[PDB]
DNA sequence: ATATCCCCGCACTTAAGTGCG
DNA sequence: ATATCCCCGCACTTAAGTGCG
């Protein structure tokens, strides 16, 4: 599989005798981005993905792509599909259809499903492990898990293990969460955590929804259909698939939250209660929370090589569970790269001793 | 039901403020190109045509047209559909997934081939019965095909009575077109029904397009999957499920050809040749088939209780089978809506 | 049906030995509200309406209430009904049943639903007279949709006669409108005004909301069913009844919105635009059609001996309704109230 | 399923920024009244229960419930439900009307009458056939009141035939009951005379407000009208419908009472005594009957796959119902599901502990 | 402690919510 | 520049939106 990702503002698409031209559009402070030319011979892009500002695509250019046997797939804002353009005779196609017969196959199903929530805990255990600031007996228990995890039977039986670990997960969380804030519970009386009334809930909710918009574009940018996971259950409206990719990079919002707390960015200002008792974000908390996630989520890490940003990582991913699927590498593991950060300065630690 | 075709060259679709700005090609002598300008939340045209040369069409243009549920469609030199812009699939994907499990049951699929077909042999009648008007050889029999088709026992030969009566059907569509116009049949020189060459034959593989179009727009609009067909053992990203429904609505097409022969409409300024000695629709027929198919489409046909247009009929249509897939409907008919006098 | 309408702040129900004490809210900057006193041996009020935001109720208060056959409603800010307590062995719901009788009855319920759109017809004509200083060509005719009204033998029918008006009324509309604003049509490519691209039509739809808010706390302060109308058909999540309230009462909006146009008030970070292309008000305007509303709405209008309110006139043609279809009144008539300038 | 329980003089609901307070009210001797603070969108408790004398709840807090769909109950000193107040009523007036439709159709109204009478005749056996430690006398008829409810062609043949039943069901359960309660027969609240308040009967009347208040949240919720009955006529604002949808679960207020009667957990000392000779709940018998209510309510039943709870079956009941008269649905059924009588329990300590430890 | 963004009907779909298990 | 306010499943409801007649 080999797809060319186009950002930013100005993408252009014109042909210059044959030859196709491809402007990369450009996000920084105006400089030079990446120009692509290709021969009527040799393309060996098997799609383009276009989660782009603006840009002007030719007619021309267009028919070039499709007679190439070239997809034109247009993501919006939100990560969701905007549009594509399909050419006839595509082995794109098989990328969803071996991810529908995975979804029926009872032993595969559950084998991927497995591979979500086993990197979830080893996560989650980073989080806390990271706890070393607010040591008050944030101790965390993650091999109890993990062993149940390796000999669950059935989709539910992970999600009974997911939900007894998170429980104990959100206990410790709450230790570095100051009185005042009044984080009662992740979830409510149907054990959802949905509609949230107190602050740092809405803050997680919010900063789930900005994952799961990233989780989105990189699907899509990956030819697999959000709509159909492996841990959670297809139903109208849900984009299943998305919810089991976010499962392995949640940490990354737990932390970003945290680290707004830590600081104390939130004001009550930031926030607005509905009339029906829950408490949404005011544009200004709306923004504090996606300029962190941001900068949370583009903050690099070492993996095959290469120091890549925790975005492209997440592209990364689901590239390698769409050829696992495939059968395009035999081996899935959401477990690699792993996170962590040593003692935040020496100054936390040598000021505190007073 | 309105189109906007677009022909020539340099077309173009640009954003200006919020409302989409289309400025038809270049292509007639000193008469200027057409000009649009729609508002947001205001515009009638179900679907956008692109038969033009050059063109340059801008991403916030793709996306006003998407939200704003129209399909813009691009063809190639000959008239065949290249590819088609759709708004997003379905977010309940229990309906693609019933259609897979239909097609997975080898009986089940059997069952739903042989009822797309069952409806294009009972409109190809219809047509045939309408052209009364030039009687000789007129009568057509289904009768023992559609026996032939009852008994049938795999999709290969579903295809196989398919094309024995496609072949007896051109033979007397003939009668109803002039012999000026050179139109013996449908098939290539092996067997095909691609690389234009008959006057007529131009006009139809356009008019198809159109249908296509509209097919696959319906398709979408249900939740179901272009790609998987019943019927059609297609390419792998090819629209066999749009190639299945098309058959039992074929005959609308056909019917748009036919009230453009008798009527005159057709000269030979707008049919370019090909250097291979085939024949190519000029911006001007383009414009007379894309017309004469919007109202051939919008003809409003009695069906359930409302008196509704023939390109709702589709819409329904494919509903059905959707609501059949899903057990929400437990008896499928493409036959069910029929053609009148 | 006699009923206490409380609004305001700081509404108080205690029982002060053996007598029902009642303090009306006070929504005045520090100005004398109403006092109620009852003696347990005489209390006519059927109901009280809670149209309030503070207050204190006492146990003591609500039980002798209900142990009194005086039902307690409280409605939300929105106009809906919160909640009620109805006291077991009360007359109260007879309202509702008679309502839903009439609409039950074919002719019964024809006769209702003619009176609401006999009256918007009527007002639709004031607005257009009094848009005198915009003279050029906005003539308008009432007496042929008048008459044709009078004889529509179906529901539909009417909608029919309303339709071919309405029409020509936003022709006479756009008459007034500047250029600068763009107004294409009132109805969309499905003949609906509902998600608004244009600025006009956004701020008629929010107007008209907070006309509907108007008519939900009328009709449930009279104790009338905001779901079951004559002319508008129950169907789910509709409030059928306030959809007809409307109509009597649209002209206030329309005026409002004329208003608005006329100051020039409306300024351009006022609207928002949406992903889906919508034109959807800012804070600052929302505040601006609210403001204007409001004062059109508390417009003192002299009907039958005392000068009242617009939203007072509401009240009391609901309230009308409601003794017309619980034989309590004889005559209905919404056009009554005539507007004038 | 939770009910929090307000007695006494001075309590109290009011909302401090967003928070709900509740304070209970005084009538323990010395010990200090029960205070609650409740989160927006973190209350857990399903209905209020206010029995208290005296006290103030402001609009705020009347609000507050509604949004968080807490019903809040109020009943007169005696045990009765004065009033209700529960979230507004659905937008598909279709179901109520559909309900209209029927009730205007002799036929059908019957049919549906029937049927609740039908299963209470079920639930009195389930309860008697359990007070078969009790065998002393205790032998219950329902096959034949089952075929004289069959022949019944109007709706007050019912009614007899629903009493005929009951007055034996009664003089049957009197003897699960010891002499000294002096518990004799029912008779609702009709004639309010001299010892027409037995120290049980009086108890089963709480249960059945308690009762009452559950089948109007479940109505409510399911978008029916409470106040159109198929079996019961009433009054035109009377609950007709909670009486009828009451009659299927009557039996679990039943198995309260008798439960809090073998415990011999009830005590002299919560009740005090009328002027015309009756009896009423104090706040400590009040409170031992809406726990035990809440217990038996919250005890499982298997019912189509899921083993769901009584305070669950009421709800998933009433939504049959809807869909019945909606024809979304084509049996009515209130037999299904069935009550078991699998807890006899003596010196068999060692077994019992082995039944749930082991499976 | 602030909101309200159609109103022809039918017959749907979609995206929020919901009351449990 | 402008958004993003869960994510156990089931089986619902509600509110919004839609493709016509
Ligand atoms: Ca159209
Ligand atoms: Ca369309
Ligand atoms: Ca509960
Ligand atoms: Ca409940
Ligand atoms: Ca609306
Ligand atoms: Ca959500």
């Amino acid at each position: 599989m080999k797809l060319l990702l186009l950002n930013g503002h100005g993408i252009n698409m014109h042909v210059d005798g044959a030859k196709l031209h491809i402007k990369d559009g450009r996000f920084s402070t105006t400089e030079e981005p990446q120009e692509y030319v290709f021969s009527p011979k040799r393309i060996d892009i098997d799609g383009i993905i276009i989660y782009g500002k603006s840009g002007n695509l030719t007619l021309e250019a267009i028919r070039w792509l499709i007679k190439h046997n070239v997809q034109v797939s247009i993501l919006d804002w939100n990560g969701k599909l905007l549009t594509t353009m399909l050419p006839p005779e595509s082995t794109n196609l098989r990328t969803k259809f071996a991810q529908y017969h995975a979804f029926e196959d009872k032993e595969a199903r559950l084998e991927i499903a497995k591979k979500f929530i086993e990197a979830k805990f080893y996560k989650s255990k980073a989080v806390l492990d990271f706890l070393s600031q607010r040591y008050p007996e944030i101790n965390f228990d993650i091999l109890d898990g993990l062993t149940k995890l390796k000999d669950v039977k059935s989709t539910r039986e992970i999600l009974g293990v997911e939900g007894t670990l998170a429980g104990k997960y959100w206990i410790e969380f709450s230790k570095a969460v100051p009185k005042e804030y009044d984080f009662s519970n992740r979830i409510d009386q149907f054990r959802r955590a949905m509609g949230s009334g107190d602050m740092i809930n809405t803050m997680l909710n919010y900063g789930y929804s900005l994952l799961e918009a990233e989780c989105l574009k990189a699907i899509n940018s990956v030819g697999l259909d959000t709509h159909v996971g492996f841990l959670h259950e297809m139903a109208p409206s849900k984009n299943s698939l998305a919810y089991d990719l976010q499962e392995p990079f949640r940490f990354i919002v737990d932390l970003a939250v945290i680290s707004l707390i830590e600081s104390g960015a939130m004001e009550s200002k930031d926030f607005i209660r509905t009339e029906n008792y829950n408490l949404r974000l005011k544009p200004t908390g709306a923004r504090k929370i996606v300029n962190e996630f941001s900068n949370t989520l583009n903050k690099k890490v070492s993996y095959q090589g290469k120091e890549s940003t925790w975005s492209y990582v997440i592209f990364l991913k689901v590239r390698e569970l769409a050829h696992y699927l495939t059968s395009k590498k035999e081996k899935l593991d959401f477990t690699k790269p792993e996170y962590e950060i040593e003692r935040i300065d020496s100054y936390d630690i040598r000021q505190k001793i007073l």
